[PDB]
């Protein structure tokens, strides 16, 4: 089980974080990923974290609006959302994954990359400006 | 306490159905009634239905296009909403008041009209319109 939380409706401009929380603890090859998907498109990659190192790794749509921090205690990530516009409209689903020997963390791109997923998270944003 | 449910996104062009369950038995006084908000705009009146009746009343904005009903087993109430568009895109609120002598059910469109209020159930209509 991978638990979300965080779900709202914001304005464009605003910022919003997301939560996911692992059942199980975490090791130091694991990977967390977030995706997002509205209805008529395709779920689309959003960013990644490695567990052990921190590191991370974004969609070009999202790169230097988003960021995935760690929570070692709460054996969580938290995807943390600025300059939220409407196309960021979504439901967002956490992931994880254990990362394969011989790949670079930032592989981990696409779904079935995957095999660990969360039930989705709706967020909206609208239009009207703070 | 009035327990609601249905949520999610949808394509324009869709229907979706919101419930609100209440866990006081309804009587023939009871009206229940729901509302909407978006960020930006105000928390607006989107229809109510009479317990007593099952007559109903709507904002223009729905009318045609929504529909509430009793759920006399469940005492509870459903919002079906058919034709969405993104304009719909809101947190849908269910709430229920007592009907005062003297005055019609459809009286009850106004926020302070009902003091129960659900914690509110999110609704986005995507822009892609679906492919039937």
């Amino acid at each position: 089980k991978l638990q979300q939380s965080g779900g709202g409706m914001v304005q464009t401009g605003d910022s919003l974080r997301l939560s996911c929380v692992g059942s199980r603890r975490a090791l130091s090859s694991t990977i967390v990923g977030w995706f997002r998907q509205i209805p008529g498109k395709e779920r689309e990659f959003v960013g990644g974290i490695a567990w052990s190192s921190s590191d991370t790794w974004y969609a070009d749509s999202v790169k230097g609006r988003f960021t995935i921090s760690k929570d070692d205690a709460a054996n969580g990530v938290h995807l943390q959302m600025s300059s939220l516009k409407p196309e960021d409209t979504a439901v967002y689903y956490c992931a994880s994954a254990l990362r394969r020997p011989g790949s670079d963390a930032s592989d981990y791109t696409r779904i079935p990359d995957y095999p660990y997923w969360g039930q989705g998270t709706q967020v909206t944003v609208s239009s009207h400006h703070h």
